């Protein structure tokens, strides 16, 4: 409810997150039927975070956590589970649900 998870293509299945790893992504994040406000692509460069000590909003941690290696998905993330009542202002709206496509491309 607050992260559905959509698989775009599959991972292996077998290899998910643990918290304190770090996991090496790319992503595009937009607005919900708006606009793309952020894309690792885009900077050919992937991200890369610690799950959990690097903190994120709930639903990137919870959508993350839920993927395996190798797999790329759709996270839809509710208000509550992202920027909330007040957003992130200058960037994300109030209220506003987004939209992730994350690829988990490697653990370390
Ligand atoms: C994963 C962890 O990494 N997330 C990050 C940002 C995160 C969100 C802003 C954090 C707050 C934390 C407190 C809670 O109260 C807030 O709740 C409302 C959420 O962003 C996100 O969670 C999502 C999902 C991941 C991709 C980026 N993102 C976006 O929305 C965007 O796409 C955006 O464009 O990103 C951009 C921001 C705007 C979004 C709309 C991201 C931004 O660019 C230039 C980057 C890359 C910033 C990097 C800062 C690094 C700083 C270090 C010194 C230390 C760092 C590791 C920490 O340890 C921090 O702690 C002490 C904390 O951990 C941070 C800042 C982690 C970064 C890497």
């Amino acid at each position: 409810p607050g992260v559905q998870v959509e698989t775009i293509s599959p991972g292996d299945g077998r290899t998910f997150p643990k918290r304190g790893q770090t996991c090496v992504v790319h992503y595009t994040g937009m607005l919900e039927d708006g606009k793309k406000f952020d894309s690792s692509r885009d900077r050919n460069k992937p991200f890369k975070f610690m799950l959990g000590k690097q903190e994120g909003i709930r639903g990137w941690e919870e959508g993350v956590a839920q993927m395996s290696v190798g797999q790329r998905a759709k996270l839809t993330i509710s208000p509550d589970y992202a920027y909330g009542a007040t957003g992130h202002p200058g960037i994300i709206p109030p209220h506003a649900t987004l939209v992730f496509d994350v690829e988990l491309l490697k653990l370390e």
